[PDB]
């Protein structure tokens, strides 16, 4: 089922594109992300600080037709530093999840443990 799972994760990034944009705009207006309120879809958690931001997608909530395990979380981590333009990195949870290098898109093969 690794293919349908990947497809669903690729599609899930559309759920958060405007959240990413909102966060970037807020950083560009020198706001602390932790102090803002974001318009986001269900199953999504936003955290951050003055120095970055994290968006978690709980796939069992966003995409229940493909994922049922509550640890199946994709994380987008956003940051700007002097040396490079604001950039997002995608990672997947490996703590008792179903998410592996095989069933996540190649852009998300980085790992974390929730």
């Amino acid at each position: 089922s690794h293919m349908k799972e990947r497809a669903a994760i690729i599609e899930s990034m559309n759920i958060i594109g405007n959240v990413k944009a909102s966060i970037q705009n807020d950083i560009n207006n020198n706001l602390d992300i932790s102090q803002q309120t974001y318009d986001t879809p269900t199953g999504v958690t936003v955290t951050g600080s003055t120095s970055g931001a994290t968006i978690d997608i709980n796939l069992s909530q966003t995409s229940p037709q493909h994922f049922t395990n509550d640890n199946d979380i994709i994380r987008l981590s956003g940051v700007v530093v002097s040396g490079s333009t604001f950039q997002w990195t995608c990672s997947h949870n490996v703590n008792a999840s179903t998410l592996t290098a095989s069933n996540v898109p190649h852009t998300c093969s980085s790992t974390f443990s929730a």
